[PDB]
């Protein structure tokens, strides 16, 4: 190939269960709150460091503003 495979996330790994429980939730709320990030937390397993940021590293994807051309 040209490089080999892309490797920047850690070791750990979100599943389609797990964040199918945090995109259902996407709609409802843009962003959990304190109260949600915990009783999903625990309802999928991941941290609140890990929800929080992919809400974010997600939401923030759909913020973006692009040109429209065609």
């Amino acid at each position: 190939g040209s490089s080999g495979s892309s490797g920047k996330r850690p070791r750990t790994r979100i599943t389609d269960d797990q964040l199918r429980v945090l995109r259902q939730y996407f709609d409802i709320n843009n962003s959990p709150s304190e109260e949600q990030i915990k009783e999903m937390a625990d309802k999928s397993g991941l941290p609140q460091k890990v929800i929080k940021h992919w809400f974010r590293n997600t939401l923030f994807k759909e913020r973006q503003s692009g040109p429209s051309s065609g």
